[PDB]
């Protein structure tokens, strides 16, 4: 049936995902030295300002105040004209450090309840849905040419959306596109709109899914000229859906940035990412969303869920039981089935936490062994 | 099928909702002196410290320090033992203050871009979904024996979480409940775990619902003793999820707490949540999920999408057909559709925005209208 579905996506340097950078880029600075660190670091911008406060047990020393710095000035935010300047602006921590003090680790219990959703689909190349991997690539693209010399009016802030029609389960193409880039004082509109167009959204959108009836809405109100922290503010874990699934599929409370991996709500939803794509590449359905829960101090999961929507190849008895065999779903066994204990964690801060194949949760090692089991096809 | 489904809650004094129930407590006061005015407060807690940081354009002066305060006093975190004191804490703020300076007001486009989605299923009394409700309804008793002198070694912070098996789409019962409450030193767990059974548990879950194998976790690790902001830290718009529908159905990026009415992040939820509660009364289908999406500067919604799950009395065409007839979803449509430009807000901040049927977007005035325009039946 026809249908229009929607997802959002911003770039490095949107306030909301500068916060998130920098927790994680925290997080890794830490794990780099002490890998079994337990952190929790909250990140707080505002236009003079960044105030990144945490809980952090770990042995290591390492300077909150650089680290934020250097965040800032890769982001680009290094002039006043911008909005803020990474070598200028005010840095404050409330950092509370700890250092540290079952018979199996595997069967250490989960440190706090929740609930975590992960999804794939057949539906792109990445098995991510089509919205929020154009989405992504939009505004990945106009950190690129802006990066990259090619377009260099642009500034850091951008948001970009995209609106897809499926007739049922086939996206039949893109009905609107919206782009918003922050841009220097020297470029105009309708200049800016002819470059976003060419070098930004051309190369990105399939040409055959762009119509003659494509609203494109490239800054719409738009001289977007003073942008990030000035006059917007950036927490962590507040681009949420975008770091997920654009919406797609749903999602529990949480946050993953300044999360260690023994936080489920990161490392959770990262195997329940890699437990549906290793599903959907084994051709056990097409699309797949899972539900796996924790409570405090149990180690098993309270619950798991599958919902492959009509899409099976196996009924989902057989599905639940293969997914509670392949996959260490205990906190410490979810940690070693992915392992997870290295600064790999600021890469996924910005772009997407999902459908960029190199990260561990992205790994389709499993295939074959899922489709065997699973009565060999 | 049987399948389990989990969905979490925490109280007022959560810290994350601590933060929630501040910023809505500014916008109520600003709001109360000037109802157009434009605020974004953004609220961070940490052990000695509330941070209050906005955007604000209006007339109105407000006392941040006392709001917050005050806010800190009635959720009673009133002694250092507690983890927090309302009377001695440090408040800090950074908003900046702005004063004010189409034909029709109706259509003005829309302040920033986003995703909106709204659910309504046929499976409570008040057309939510059974797990978030329970889940919630399990913390705010806890508020209340707290709050009533009944149980009064506890303390504020508490987080709930409910498992439910349904066979399908039949609530069959509740697998697991977990509940987890600070408390003074005075009680001890065992004593703990009584009381927060019968008084607390077993006045909340159906019985019915609550066999011999429902496995309860009370406290499992637990003597939570101090808690609230000291050692966890709190930001507007982590709740999210608990906010909507428990993971339910989906969800846009966005937050709704320090949000005016202006905000599509918040109003057009709200007018999604009426549109398919709407639906639902009606009968037009049982369960009912709906995405509107918006694009800055433009007044109409750039997408809705409805998805009534096989559960429909009339095809989805001629169910699309009616929501863009009897909802005026351009932002300040909404804004009127619902009458919200009043301090209302403090209340939806702690104990979930929906599903309490004196909120504007709870009402179902227009369930007749729907049903008849529908095919009459
Ligand atoms: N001075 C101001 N007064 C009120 N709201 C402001 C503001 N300046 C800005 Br920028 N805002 C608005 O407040 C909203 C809250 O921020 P939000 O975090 O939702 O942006 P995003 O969704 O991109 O993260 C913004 O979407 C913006 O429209
Ligand atoms: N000193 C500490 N070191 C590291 N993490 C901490 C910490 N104290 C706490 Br409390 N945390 C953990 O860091 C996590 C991040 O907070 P979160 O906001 O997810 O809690 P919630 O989900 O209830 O809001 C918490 O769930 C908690 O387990
Ligand atoms: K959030
Ligand atoms: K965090
Ligand atoms: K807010
Ligand atoms: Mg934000
Ligand atoms: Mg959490
Ligand atoms: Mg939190
Ligand atoms: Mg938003």
């Amino acid at each position: 049936a026809k249908h229009l579905f929607t997802s959002e996506s911003v770039s490095e340097g949107h306030p909301d995902k500068i916060a998130d950078q920098i927790s994680d880029a925290v997080l890794d600075a830490i794990l780099e030295q002490d890998p079994k660190a337990r952190v929790a670091c909250e990140t707080y911008v505002k236009t003079g300002m960044v105030l990144v406060g945490g809980e952090i047990t770990t042995s290591a020393w390492v300077d909150i105040e650089e680290i934020t710095r250097n965040t800032v000035r890769e982001i680009g935010y290094v002039h006043s004209d911008m909005g803020f300047d990474a070598n200028s602006c005010a840095v404050l921590s409330a950092i509370g450090k700890q250092s540290p003090d079952r018979a199996d680790p595997l069967e250490q219990g989960a440190g706090d309840q929740g609930l975590m959703f992960g999804y794939a689909t057949n539906e792109t190349d990445v098995l991510m849905p089509a919205p929020i991997t154009y989405a992504h690539r939009l505004v990945q693209r106009q950190a690129e040419v802006r990066k990259n010399g090619t377009l260099p009016w642009l500034r850091p802030d951008a948001k970009s959306q995209v609106t897809f029609q499926y007739d049922d389960g086939k996206i039949v193409g893109i009905d609107a596109v919206v782009l918003s880039t922050q841009h220097s004082e020297e470029i105009d509109q309708k200049s800016l709109q002819e470059a976003v167009m060419e070098e930004i959204i051309k190369p990105i959108l399939p040409a055959e899914w762009l119509t003659s009836a494509t609203k494109f809405f490239i800054n719409p109100t738009g001289r977007f000229v003073i942008g990030g922290p000035m006059g917007d503010c950036g927490l962590t874990g507040r681009k949420i859906i975008v770091d997920t699934y654009g919406g797609m599929a749903r999602h529990g409370g949480g946050a993953f940035s300044g999360k260690d991996p023994s936080k489920v709500d990161r490392s959770a939803a990262y195997a329940a990412r890699y437990v549906a794509k290793n599903i959907v590449a084994a051709g056990l359905a097409d699309r797949c969303e899972i539900q796996v829960s924790y409570a405090i101090g149990v180690a098993e999961p309270t619950s798991i869920m599958v919902e492959t929507f009509g899409t099976e190849k196996v009924p989902s008895e057989q599905l639940t039981l293969l997914v509670r065999e392949f996959f260490d779903l205990r906190p410490y066994g979810l940690i070693q089935m992915l392992d997870l204990l290295h600064p790999i964690y600021k890469e996924t801060a910005a772009y997407g936490h999902f459908g960029r194949e190199h990260f561990p949760w992205e790994k389709t090692d499993k295939a074959q062994l899922l489709r065997d089991a699973a009565g060999l096809k």
